[PDB]
């Protein structure tokens, strides 16, 4: 159970955390990693069972969420994902920086487990730039757009939420975010490089 | 050597544009897109080799008879166009380039040595593809009228043996996105290694 703790990295997407953590991952190969997730949809082509997903059931997922073997858990397309605990700690074995890249119901859960990672939340400026920013898109229409700006507004609501996050990064501008970013990161990124 | 590219097409506003965002704003590592040439000059803040590589008219054209770009087109005024050297730059990173392009994209890169997957993004019918388009973009009927004659030749053409290797018919975005990660799901094992 030695090695770099976890991050949990949240805020409303298409905010920036997925940009960030691409630039964080091809400027620093080999310190993070992925979890293998558990999941009950049916693998594709080329997936193999432990490595790209841990493929279960809905009985047997049920069953280890009970048992407490998760640390989160969603649905998604009609199948359910998850992370057990084991997957974090087998990267956390291997020196690396589990990226736990999830929504707010994401933080929650994993806030009830007894991990200790780093809560990260990249925020947009404001909601107009979100809003801006998914319009230069095109991937909305309008419904989407606002169901998209309601959720979106909610996890900004609970970003402000005293003891939530030990970060919480206003990105202004994807070079000065990413720089708070590696900032808040590196003690961690120091020890995973160094070991 | 490294994935292959995939080439996404099928009418404009039916869902190739929306899954291509979709695809790579969730992956890490994994996709990659291509820096084009084109012969407009640099505007402020714009990087050779990073927003576009810039280059004359003349150059451009000497280098499309020579058969170094897979695709071009002219737009304002300007040639803008993917050279083969570009996707292969993203190829030897091990990331799948994908490159969204309509109808004479794909022909024109058929006619090019590089191996793709070709995938075309249908709408269900013509008449939702029209609801579609009349709900999102604030459009004229006569310029509706235009785009829906364009949509029902690329969907015609999907049809073409061979020309596609995979169909995927947009009912609803999360669904045609299932269904592309399904087809793109030996080429992401090896960008994933
Ligand atoms: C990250 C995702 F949103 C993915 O985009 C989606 C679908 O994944 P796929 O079936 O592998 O295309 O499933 C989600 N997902 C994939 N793995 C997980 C997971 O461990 N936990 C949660 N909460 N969600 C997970
Ligand atoms: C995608 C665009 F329609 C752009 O919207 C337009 C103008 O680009 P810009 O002058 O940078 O706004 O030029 C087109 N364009 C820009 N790059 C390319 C390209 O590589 N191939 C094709 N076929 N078209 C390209």
């Amino acid at each position: 159970m030695s090695g770099p703790r976890p991050v949990v990295l949240s805020g409303p997407s298409g905010a920036g955390k997925s940009t960030l953590l691409k630039r964080l991952l091809q400027e620093h190969s080999g310190i993070f990693g992925f979890s293998v997730s558990h999941t009950t949809r049916n693998p594709r082509p080329g997936e193999e069972n432990g490595k790209d997903y841990y493929f279960v059931t809905r009985e047997v997922m049920q069953r280890d969420i009970a048992a407490g073997d998760f640390i989160e858990h969603a649905e998604f397309s009609g199948n359910l994902y998850g992370t057990s605990k084991v997957a974090v700690q087998a990267v956390q074995a291997m020196n690396r920086i589990c990226v736990l890249d999830v929504d707010l119901q994401g933080v929650r859960n994993i806030k009830a487990t007894d991990l200790r990672p780093i809560y990260i939340s990249v925020q947009p400026p404001s909601l107009h730039v979100l809003e801006q920013r998914l319009r230069q898109r095109n991937t909305e229409t309008e419904e989407s757009l606002v169901k998209r700006l309601a959720a979106a507004q909610a996890d900004m609501e609970s970003s402000k939420e005293p003891g939530l996050f030990d970060v919480v990064i206003i990105n202004d501008s994807l070079d000065q975010a990413y720089a708070e970013l590696k900032e808040a990161l590196s003690e961690e990124i120091k020890k995973a490089q160094r070991t």
